[PDB]
């Protein structure tokens, strides 16, 4: 280890268990705000259930963690600045580590699966580094997350549902502008559990909601420039066949000198929400995504609460 850390990269914790050790290694931050990325393959081809998750933070310099699974990983270096790529293959969101807002622990009987057929074979670890001292240009950090997986089948599934905004653009000066997302829910009952919502600077506000015969319910509001850990739903929302998952980010164009496209261009903003639900595990699948507005219609009854800055 570069940090003098003795723990292998696997422990195994019982006849079933094992834990894997996910650190940097021993990388130099020389800039505030720098993103460095690693990724750990999955020792078992099998499928395993990630069921809990410890954060090795330096408590100095790091901002976030956020642990991703995916198969084509940016790089196959020892690590790598972010800003080229997580996974050149969707990335799904695992778990987030926010040094301000604590991350919450999956619910009892939940675990994400990874390996196996339809699985990760691989984590990725992004370890964002925020202001770092000067004097620090030859300190070795291994920041990272010890994760816990079984290869017992869990009776719940987690995954992430994952709402984008690409359809919108936000004309310079305008006050507040709207991006909605909407998508028909059409598999087996997915239960929400937590929420975490992403855009860059403009971003003033997102929120998720579950409208089932013409009535919302909220699933989670958030402030994307608050740190971006999974906020915990209170009480989980279920979303079945036949519900619409609705979500509004607000931006503003105050400030700006052109239109700032929301989504693509991999350009200036973007709004994701994700939702992280949990399935029985015979139904469940690990992901899905909503990408348009199917009913832009319906924003128009939008309860007001959607409108409201988080500042
Ligand atoms: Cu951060
Ligand atoms: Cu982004």
């Amino acid at each position: 280890n570069e940090c003098l850390g003795t723990i292998g990269p696997v422990t195994p914790l019982d006849a079933s268990d094992f834990a894997l050790d996910i650190r940097m290694p021993g990388v130099t931050p020389k800039e505030s705000d720098t993103y460095f990325c690693m990724s750990m393959r999955l020792p078992v081809d099998e499928e395993a259930f990630v069921i809990d998750f410890k954060p090795r933070a330096s408590m100095d310099t790091v901002h976030h963690m956020l642990l991703f699974g995916c198969n084509m990983p940016s790089s196959t270096g020892s690590y790598w600045f972010c800003d080229e790529g997580t996974c050149t293959d969707k990335a799904n969101i695992l778990y987030a580590w926010a040094r301000n807002a604590p991350p919450t622990r999956l619910p009892k009987g939940v675990g994400f699966r990874v390996g196996g057929e339809t699985g990760s074979k691989y984590f990725v670890l992004q370890v964002h580094y925020g202001d770092i001292s000067a004097f620090r240009d030859n300190h070795k950090d291994c920041s990272g997350v010890s994760v816990h997986l079984t290869r017992v089948p869990q009776p719940l599934i987690a995954g992430m549902y994952l709402m984008m905004s690409v359809d919108t653009v936000i004309p310079p000066g305008e006050k507040v502008v709207n991006a909605d997302i909407s998508c028909q829910y059409k598999m087996y009952p997915m239960h929400v559990f937590a929420y975490r919502v992403h855009t860059h600077h403009l971003g003033k506000v997102v929120s998720g909601y579950r409208v089932r015969n013409g009535q919302w319910t909220l699933i989670g509001r958030q402030n994307p420039q608050l740190p971006q850990a999974f906020y915990p739903v209170e009480h989980p929302v279920d979303v079945t066949f036949g519900d619409i998952l609705a979500a509004r980010c607000v931006f503003t164009g105050e400030g700006r000198t052109e239109a700032t496209h929301i989504g693509g261009t991999s350009s200036d903003e973007m709004c994701n929400l994700y939702i992280m639900y949990y399935m029985e595990a015979k139904y469940a699948l690990s992901f899905m995504t909503c990408t348009k507005n199917v009913a832009p219609d319906m924003f128009r009854t939008i309860p007001a609460e959607a409108n409201i800055p988080i500042p």
